[PDB]
């Protein structure tokens, strides 16, 4: 299966898995300042799966590789933002990770195979 474009339709449908799931809640939109104006302080750089989707939508990706990286950057600042280990945001941020983990393996594998075949 050497589609070199096939990865984006699949990004958009685990997309629409992870919009589905109760834990993306708090990583759906931007955090707001007011909330925690203490946020940019401690986060260099925001992200959320809206930016992600509109990101893809808009064709500002160019592999899935870079919609991998700003996904993780969502994981990696609700664990740079929590108090504990403990905390339901963070808690929420593991669970989704895994299942976002499991999902973009395929996608990133049948990726960089269909650029091989291409250069073969
Ligand atoms: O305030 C927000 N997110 C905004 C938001 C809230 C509700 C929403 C929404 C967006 O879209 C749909 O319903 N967050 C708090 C800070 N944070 C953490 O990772 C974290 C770790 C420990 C404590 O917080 C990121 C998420």
């Amino acid at each position: 299966s050497y589609d070199i474009q096939a990865w984006k339709k699949q990004c958009e449908e685990l997309l629409n898995l992870i919009f589905q799931c109760e834990d993306s809640e708090p990583f759906r939109q931007p955090v707001d300042l007011l909330e925690y104006p203490d946020y940019r302080d401690i986060i260099d750089t925001p992200m959320d799966f809206a930016t992600v989707r509109e990101t893809l939508e808009a064709g500002n990706y160019e592999s899935p590789m870079e919609l991998c990286k700003d996904v993780r950057l969502i994981f990696s600042n609700s664990k740079a933002y929590t108090p504990s280990k403990r905390s339901r945001i963070y808690s929420m941020s593991l669970r989704l990770s895994a299942f976002f983990e499991e999902h973009i393996s395929s996608v990133l594998s049948d990726y960089k195979s269909a650029l091989r075949f291409h250069k073969r």
